[PDB]
């Protein structure tokens, strides 16, 4: 039985079933129809986001993207190990969902796939908790499930003809410099018409952070910091990156640091649109 | 001005810039995390591949290989003459990229280095075409570039501490018997832990062919022909050697012949794992 430590992490089932719908799907361009302030540079984005989809959720997302259309890149923002059991999204959860905190991206991927390979070799997976059970610390009341399939996200992304690219952001936290560099390079290294579907575990904090980063990279020289953050918060689920006191108070330092990073990324983006040609890591060394 | 004939071949720049990233890097071992069928004998391969890297691409490849680790052998599969101008990968292109077709490997190397030496003696190289320009037959719209450096691949491979070994495969075609012999001997003559980075021009046809050959040599006695080909097609760029009708229909005969060779190489590999001790050329004489 798990105990949410890194030594005995929990299998937590994020999808209620393999048919569960996507509840936090949205397209950034819709901000132009809801936000009452500066909407300059919004309505042309090829950018959607969501929480972690179920098997069926990927179908709905693919259909949504096709209706709004080039290349489609699914942007997985999750550092933590995750995958699918019988079409249901699952996560390997330690306290604050930081199972892979402090690891190289190579080790994070290795640990995830070693875990998924282990589950895949079993006929029965025990100790599968729902999110309510995990929150309630009912570590021994998990269910035993006959294994039909165990898959990583790539399996479902590849099946839709999309690319998969992972940015290893720790839950509740700002991206590390390596991952900022990687995101900026990805955007620069792909056509401007590329569609990105950004997702995290909950489609809230990390997803909205990256939405804001996209917005700044394109518009920081014609839209104020406050309006970029505000307009990103204007569409459901209305995630406001200005808020640093949230449901879990022990996480406030990380929300404050994440907003502080966004302040600096905004200036980096603005100066980049004005002539600066280096990377985020190079700019940060000279300016912070 | 060039005209894509062997008498006036074109200088074609494969790298957009000297900083262009590697877009088709993958490791064969990853098949074990994506392929839903027989994965026996995959997860221990020390095998990566890519398209022709830019100067900077070699750095990324070296870093990738170090993260997954003995000797490292860069396996250049390209018969055609190629090199680098100011850090950008370049190719001497005749129709269907067959500038060195029918030549001995010694002559191919000689012709390449005579060409590179000629470019290196110039302060300005004229007629440098991008791939789009070449495809569009805009032979006179090439750019003139001040020569900072002209290098062969060895220069960058040696700088990373890797070995360089060339297998002279014609673009779009199966390897000739001499080159099959050479590949099999190379694998046999080096430790089983040796890391191989296999690349062609596009990191598609020739690279995937050799991936399959590696797989067969180790696993043909426990994995079916169809599953070796299928599992090699399971990871990006999803090159499926079963497909013989591709973008260019005049090349279908060569794709069919390449698949036919793989059928025979599979049997050779299987019998070799079962006791046969001769070379491919010896086996082919007795069995085809
Ligand atoms: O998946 P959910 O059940 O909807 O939970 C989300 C998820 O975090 P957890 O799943 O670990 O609880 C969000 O993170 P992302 O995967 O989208 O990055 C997190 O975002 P932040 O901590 O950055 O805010 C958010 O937190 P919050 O509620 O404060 O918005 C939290 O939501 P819930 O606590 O309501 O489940
Ligand atoms: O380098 P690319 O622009 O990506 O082109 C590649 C490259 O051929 P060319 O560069 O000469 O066009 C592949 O060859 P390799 O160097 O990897 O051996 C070739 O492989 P095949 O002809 O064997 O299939 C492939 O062809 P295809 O598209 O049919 O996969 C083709 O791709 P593109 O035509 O899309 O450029």
């Amino acid at each position: 039985v798990c105990d949410s430590t890194i030594e005995n992490p929990c299998i937590v089932q994020d999808s209620k079933t393999q048919f569960s719908p996507v509840i936090r799907y949205r397209e950034v361009a819709s901000i132009a129809d809801v936000y009452g302030g500066n909407i300059t540079g919004i309505n042309k984005f090829h950018l959607s986001g969501s929480e972690q989809p179920s098997e069926k959720g990927w179908e709905a997302i693919a259909e949504s993207i096709s209706r709004k259309m080039k290349k489609v890149i699914v942007l997985d923002l999750r550092q933590e190990s995750h995958g699918y059991l019988n079409g249901r999204a699952i996560t390997l959860v330690s306290v604050y969902n930081w199972i892979n905190l402090g690891k190289s991206n190579s080790q994070s991927t290795l640990d995830q796939e070693n875990w998924l390979t282990g589950l895949r070799s079993r006929k029965i997976v025990n100790g599968v908790l729902t999110v309510p059970q995990y929150v309630a610390k009912q570590y021994s009341q998990g269910k035993s499930m006959v294994v039909s399939t165990v898959k990583n996200e790539e399996y479902y992304v590849y099946k839709k003809g999309f690319d998969y690219y992972r940015i290893f952001i720790s839950d509740h936290r700002a991206p590390l410099d390596s991952e900022v560099d990687a995101l900026v390079a990805l955007i620069k290294n792909n056509p401007e018409d590329t569609w990105y579907h950004v997702h995290s575990r909950g489609g809230k904090g990390r997803t909205t952070t990256v939405f804001a980063m996209f917005d700044m990279l394109k518009n920081a020289d014609k839209v104020s910091f406050e309006e970029i953050i505000a307009r990103q918060a204007s569409i459901p689920p209305f995630y406001n990156l200005m808020v640093t006191n949230r449901e879990i108070p022990e996480l406030t330092p990380y929300y404050e640091q994440r907003l502080q990073f966004l302040i600096h990324f905004y200036e980096f983006a603005r100066q980049s649109l004005m002539g600066y040609s280096g990377t985020w890591s190079e700019w940060k060394k000279l300016n912070i």
